[PDB]
């Protein structure tokens, strides 16, 4: 039912977001049941933060982004936001934010050491494959600061002195909307099952940013071998039986990663002592800028060979869009998306959803 339709690969069938979508199962906190006012010190939150890594240019696109969270969500839990960007937030981004939460705001400066490019990295090269990935790669011409940016989401966001006394965050991208309401606190529906990660939507990437990423995950593997879980997503990552073209180009990865502009996630997973190492692995290979590795896939990678996937989950029941994509549920709690349209625009697009792949190989829990 949840398969793959092909015409070559065409996106998934029968879309699970069709059936009535309603809550997960098992105890959750509300709102209506609960101290959760914005300003109680004996509260029912849990250290947990949203978090957005964004500039004051994006302001607008964040304030609307913001309004949709609030009134899905945060209006009744109150978890307070941490924002990050390399400068200084201006004033006016501090006073239009902060007036859109009754949640307490915070202002953060990326470190130097967190955005520089490490000092092993030869700049002169970076240049140059750089010139050909903007040649190459559809409707993109490359920047640094895309690399800076990947390379903190993958190893960076969790070693900031902000978010030392957090377990878990919400990343959130300025320019996004959510359409369901949501009524139970999803940081303690994490943190009572012990799980590790969340997402929304599920994408082949593009095979040029990532072509060493999979050789030098495992040449990593290889050097770490207790490191693998049990529970692993191995079929899922090397899986070649829906775009083999892509798992080809990228060399033994089918590219398929969670969609990382959201996230819930624990902390404390990508602090752990597999994953960071994985990190620094990467980062010692050069790859986050003479290629460009994106977050999601080192997000994915990581997850799919050192998590539980049993503590990963569909959060099918957040509603939610960043162009051209969408996870819209069939529920009455949402309004203004179309359920199971996965995209907007041309029918091309269709063939970027890899949940069939990720249903088949590890799950929809
Ligand atoms: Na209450
Ligand atoms: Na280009």
């Amino acid at each position: 039912s949840h398969g793959p339709s092909f015409i070559e690969y065409n996106g998934m069938k029968r879309d699970p977001l069709l059936d009535p979508t309603g809550e997960p199962e098992g105890h959750l906190w509300r709102a209506d049941d609960n101290d959760y006012a914005p300003n109680s010190a004996h509260s029912a939150r849990t250290n947990a933060a949203l978090i957005s890594l964004v500039r004051n240019e994006e302001l607008e696109d964040l304030i609307s982004t913001m309004k949709d969270l609030e009134r899905t969500w945060n209006s009744k839990f109150n978890y307070p936001w941490i924002f990050f960007n390399d400068k200084p937030f201006t004033e006016e981004f501090k006073k239009r934010t902060q007036a859109e939460t009754k949640a307490k705001c915070y202002y953060e400066q990326v470190p130097k050491e967190h955005w520089d490019p490490p000092e092993w990295i030869n700049m002169e090269l970076f240049r140059e494959s750089a010139a050909i990935l903007t040649e190459q790669k559809i409707q993109y011409s490359d920047k640094l600061s895309y690399h800076q940016m990947c390379r903190w989401n993958s190893g960076m966001f969790y070693k900031h002195p902000a978010l030392k006394n957090y377990k878990y965050y919400w990343r959130v991208e300025p320019k996004v909307q959510f359409f369901c309401n949501v009524d139970y606190d999803v940081f303690r529906f994490m943190e009572d099952r012990n799980l590790t990660y969340g997402f929304t939507i599920n994408l082949f990437d593009d095979p040029k940013t990532v072509p060493t990423l999979w050789p030098e995950t495992k040449k990593f593997l290889a050097a770490n071998p207790s490191y693998l879980s049990s529970n692993n997503m191995m079929g899922w990552l090397t899986d070649d039986s829906l775009r083999p073209d892509h798992t080809e180009a990228a060399n033994g990865y089918s590219t398929c990663h969670f969609w990382s502009n959201f996230e819930i996630g624990d902390l404390d997973f990508f602090r752990g002592e597999q994953y960071d190492a994985y990190f620094n692995h990467l980062d010692r290979a050069g790859g986050f800028f003479y290629e460009r590795w994106g977050d999601a896939p080192v997000h994915s990678i990581g997850l799919g060979l050192f998590a539980d996937a049993a503590k990963v989950h569909w959060f099918r029941d957040i509603g939610y869009n960043h162009i051209p994509y969408y996870n819209c549920p069939n529920s009455p709690k949402c309004s203004k998306c179309t359920p199971g349209q996965f995209y907007a625009g041309a029918p091309f697009l269709a063939k970027e959803d890899c949940r069939p792949s990720y249903f088949k190989h590890v799950g929809m829990h």
